[PDB]
């Protein structure tokens, strides 16, 4: 819609202070879609990206709305609000968490774009579902990070779209580099890849060998940061985290519904509304096995990222209290 673009581009963008986007404890629940878009513009602006890379205001506005409209409204969790929340946690980590200081302008540009774009056109079903249902996507990408490849494809398609070319102001070297960072950052949101690569990260920190001047370590850090931001709802104040957890479960059970009907299987516990009683012990196991070490390691990298760790620990106890 042209009107929606014109509304957004003509709107005054409140300050980061007013929008509370620097807060790790930030919540989007009370915000309109328009307000989420204004927040996004402010993230680009206060990370000095609109200035640095000479972005036209209307081009940025169109791109944001194009990203937003390419998330599905019938997917409970992996929708625009999750993407938006991921981007906001990135902003918070960069600003209040002091990660900005450790990265180049290009890396920040690519990280912001990847956060917003990383679940584009998510269908509300997992990679394994797409593989099982012989979807053409799983065929294109050899059953490997299927959704994530698709998300990157969508990201590129929008970046290439007339009027949406927010990177048109980059030099060729910067453009190529930025696109590569974006691709690797979006792929990193496959939790399979996180598991595969996190040991190296944890051991670099343990041996005091962590050095962001190393290109390979930089890429590794960026992947870890993406996973951290992506999973950050789990670190939110209990009532916020609890509401988002309900959405996560809704999407998982919707998939299980599809699996019963389309595949005639009993879904795995994660996907099985009939076994919703497992949610709390499953949240505890997930926090222990996946989340805690990540937020610890990030705090090791920058002590100002502690609130994510604190939040995660507090929510673990709450879930454990329900489970035990
Ligand atoms: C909440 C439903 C039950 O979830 C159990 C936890 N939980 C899981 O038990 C799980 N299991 C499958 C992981 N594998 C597939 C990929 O390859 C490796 C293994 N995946 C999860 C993914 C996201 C969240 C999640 C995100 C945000 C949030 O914010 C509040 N809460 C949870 N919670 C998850
Ligand atoms: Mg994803
Ligand atoms: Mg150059
Ligand atoms: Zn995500």
């Amino acid at each position: 819609e042209t009107r929606e673009l014109q509304s957004l581009a003509a709107a005054v963008v409140p300050s980061a202070q007013t929008l509370k986007i620097t807060d790790f404890s930030f919540s989007d629940f009370e915000l309109s879609d328009l307000e989420t878009a204004l927040c996004t513009i402010r993230m680009f602006t206060d990370l000095n990206l609109v200035q640095n890379f000479q972005m036209k205001h209307e081009v940025l506005c169109r791109w944001i709305l194009s990203v937003k409209k390419n998330y599905r409204k019938n997917v409970a969790y992996h929708n625009w609000r999750h993407a938006f929340n991921t981007a906001q946690c990135m902003f918070a980590a960069l600003k209040a968490g002091k990660i900005q200081n450790k990265l180049t302008d290009l890396e920040i540009l690519a990280l912001l774009i990847a956060a917003l774009s990383h679940d584009l056109d998510h269908p509300g079903v997992s990679n394994q579902f797409l593989i099982n249902t012989n979807s053409e996507l799983a065929l294109m990408y050899n059953d490997e990070s299927v959704l994530e490849h698709h998300h990157f494809d969508q990201c590129l398609m929008i970046l290439n779209s007339p009027g949406n070319q927010i990177l048109s102001g980059l030099s060729i070297e910067e453009y190529k580099t930025t696109l590569k960072i974006i691709k690797q950052a979006i792929l990193a949101t496959d939790l399979a890849l996180y598991i595969k690569r996190r040991g190296e990260f944890f051991e670099l920190i343990r041996k005091n060998q962590f050095n962001l001047e190393d290109p390979h370590e930089k890429e590794l850090f960026l992947a870890m940061l993406m996973t951290a931001c992506d999973l950050s709802a789990i670190t939110k104040p209990w009532p916020i985290q609890q509401r988002i957890a309900e959405l996560v479960a809704t999407e998982f059970f919707d998939q299980g519904d599809r699996e019963r009907k389309e595949l005639n299987i009993e879904p795995t516990d994660l996907m099985n509304r009939e076994k919703k009683n497992k949610i709390p012990s499953m949240q505890v196991g997930f926090i222990d096995a996946i989340c805690l070490q990540l937020y610890e390691a990030l705090t090791h990298v920058s002590e100002d990222c502690f609130p994510l760790l604190d939040g995660c620990r507090k929510n673990r106890q709450k879930w454990q209290a329900l489970a035990e």
